[PDB]
């Protein structure tokens, strides 16, 4: 009876109903399958589960936060629809992506639809003008985080902007800022929005936001370690300097080792032997362990903020899962 | 001293300032050029001019409608950014499109940014929750209109959804519904939103909406005539059944003539001789004149609604221009 299974049982059916409800407003019958596709392919629903748990911890009630929970999961899926176009992703959750099944241009029409469904959910919250502003701010954060992650790549893009605006250097501080935007902001919002749905306590909302942000950063760092040590070397093959282990290593490596790691990342096609060489360079400065220590720092930060939230037992279990506490 | 020149002089600089203001909120310096590009390439700004004229006719003041005017022009440009991706358009307003200059995937990041700038403008209107709902409804209308226009094509798309969901038949009623969504709704909104910015009179807002809708339909029909009789045969080469002249003709042509016109539209590559044959088929049932008569019907409808709006002299001049009264 892990926490995600337990909360899926408790909240899952109402979350799915809410997603379909807002997407379905005004939806033409011959567009229905294409539009609902992205929310019918499965997914862990961690973000809306967090929203509802946060609302329940602070108020005893979760149902009032269903509109907010739909907002956060629809934003997640909006971002995925476009990310699949941008990265030409064929498969997600073990099934074809929207762009694969329907076409890239059809997926654009679907993505556009998702954002107006998000607005319908905003208008259904207890505080519509507040949520409207927070949604605009969070989507701009995600868009900016994605822009940065792409400009932190060393190769592999054909868009003139992505090549010409590529960053010359990517520091650890740059990496942390990028992941806070790309991954942290929406987890922060998931928690904060659960509180805002049921409470006017500004301190509690802010503690929730800070908890979710730190949790999201820890999650992303752990994911980055997995995306190096494993498919071994995934992020290396994808030329990413925006990877916690890579960013950590580039900060410690000597002149020629640093230069060599960057040479490998910039290879137009990264070979298996290049991957092992890059990993050896990362290991030569203990970058994997440094990354895990950084994740621990953010996990502990998340705990400090979470201690400010009452009746937080379920939130604590979620945290352990979101940040893959056990794995690390 | 035509009306557009006169209103550009009066309102133009404040409109441009507003567009940049909302886009600039939260905008990173190294993304600025890419994001502002679409509003720096020129354009007639007919929609925001209509918003401001409507506000001034009903209240004597236009400045209170600047947020609404920015909303309508940003929605216009949001739609163009994506339309350029979908149709792979290289040039617009005599300059490269966002997708051409920066790349298709960079243009997606820009399009996403535009929608949150729209939300910032919504939150700056006199009635934020009302405008928020109206924006969601209008963008869904435009998205649905675009979907329909594409499914009304006879050939020329590679997206599985666009091929497989292609409509078997496109009637005149289908055509009118599609243009009301794709072109009319945003012109309707431009006028209605000028009124909503300065007045709580529901009748005046509704008259404005109906005026703009009819104007937008008349405009689209005239544009469609131009896109057949001219570049002669543009919409025929693009396989469009969603063209007023084509829709009109398909309604009158006999069995074999109808079948032949549809054969030509479905040609994978439409040749010059195919164009002349199709035009001859259109002319054989007087479809061009029938289309112009249909535009006249919508223009006259627009006039009837406009008569309900006080101090409407400038609005009348705009109408004559929007619907290309002189040309037709
Ligand atoms: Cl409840
Ligand atoms: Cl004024």
């Amino acid at each position: 009876m892990d926490v995600v299974s337990r909360l899926h049982q408790k909240y899952g059916a109402e979350v799915e109903k809410a997603l379909v409800r807002y997407l379905s407003i005004g939806l033409a019958e011959d567009f229905r399958e294409a539009v609902l596709y992205q929310v019918k392919t499965g997914g862990k629903r961690l973000r809306p589960l967090l929203t509802l748990a946060a609302a329940e911890a602070v108020s005893g009630q979760w149902r009032p936060a269903l509109p907010a929970a739909a907002i956060v999961e629809l934003i997640h899926n909006y971002s995925l629809i476009y990310d699949d176009i941008i990265d030409r992703g064929d498969v997600r959750r073990g099934l074809p992506t929207v762009r694969k099944a329907f076409g890239d241009n059809a997926a654009i029409l679907v993505g556009i639809w998702y954002r107006e469904a998000i607005e319908e959910a905003v208008l259904d919250t207890p505080k519509p003008t507040l949520f409207a502003k927070e949604v605009a701010e969070v989507i701009k954060a995600i868009d900016e985080g994605e822009r940065l992650d792409i400009l932190f790549e060393a190769a592999g893009r054909s868009d003139p902007y992505f090549v010409q605006a590529r960053w010359r250097e990517v520091t650890l501080d740059d990496y942390i800022k990028m992941v806070s935007l790309k991954t942290g902001a929406l987890i922060a919002a998931a928690a904060k929005w659960g509180v805002l749905s049921v409470s006017d306590d500004r301190g509690l909302a802010e503690a929730a936001w800070n908890f979710g942000m730190a949790a999201g950063v820890a999650f992303q760092i752990i994911d980055d370690v997995l995306d190096i040590y494993g498919e071994i070397g995934k992020d290396i093959k994808e030329h990413k300097r925006g990877n916690a282990v890579v960013a950590v290593a580039l900060s410690h490596l000597g002149e020629g080792e640093r230069r060599r790691l960057l040479e490998i990342l910039a290879r137009e096609v990264v070979e298996e032997a290049d991957v092992r060489e890059a990993v050896a360079l990362l290991d030569s400065v203990g970058a994997r362990e440094e990354a895990l220590r950084l994740a621990a720092r953010y996990r502990e930060e998340a705990e400090r903020h979470l201690a400010k939230i009452p009746n937080n037992g379920t939130l604590k279990e979620l945290l352990d899962f979101i940040v893959a506490r056990e794995y690390a």
